[PDB]
């Protein structure tokens, strides 16, 4: 799928970005 390419591309920065922010938003 396109996702895995795009998250290769970011080196799972999304998921680390959505962890973080869905265990700190603020």
């Amino acid at each position: 799928g396109l996702f895995g390419k795009l998250i290769k591309k970011f080196g799972r920065k999304a998921i680390s970005y959505a962890v973080k922010k869905a265990r700190g938003k603020h």
